[PDB]
């Protein structure tokens, strides 16, 4: 599923990210929104580590979830990373705050630390209510 901005809002709103562990809503649609458009099924191979991102967050399967494939990975959110390939984002925000429970939080992900750490995000929940 690609979502649409202001539906996307209020579907994180209503599962419970909005200042989970800090981090506020309009910070979570700019991360959304760089690693794959809003889009559930996106996925990327990572040639080099032989790891693969999945999902509306890119979560990596290195470290977060087990798709079987990554040489010594763990599964942190107890998943098989095709949860992470839904139209349902349940499980993709419980794997998401999981992340965020850890040191780095939001930093976590590289591309919030490129376009979104230090930005005006304010215009990714204008206009959706929440």
């Amino acid at each position: 599923k690609v979502f649409e901005r202001c539906e996307l809002a209020r579907t994180l709103k209503r599962l419970g990210m909005d200042g989970y562990r800090g981090i506020s809503l309009a910070n979570w649609m700019c991360l959304a929104k760089w690693e794959s458009g809003y889009n559930t099924r996106a996925t990327n191979y990572n040639a080099g580590d032989r790891s693969t991102d999945y999902g509306i967050f890119q979560i990596n399967s290195r470290y977060w979830c087990n798709d079987g494939k990554t040489p010594g990975a763990v599964n942190a959110c107890h998943l098989s990373c095709s949860a992470l390939l839904q139209d349902n984002i349940a499980d993709a925000t419980a794997c998401a705050k999981r992340v965020v429970r850890d040191p780095q939080g939001i930093r976590a992900w590289v591309a919030w630390r490129n376009r979104c750490q230090n930005r005006d995000v304010r215009q990714y929940v204008q206009g959706c209510g929440v």
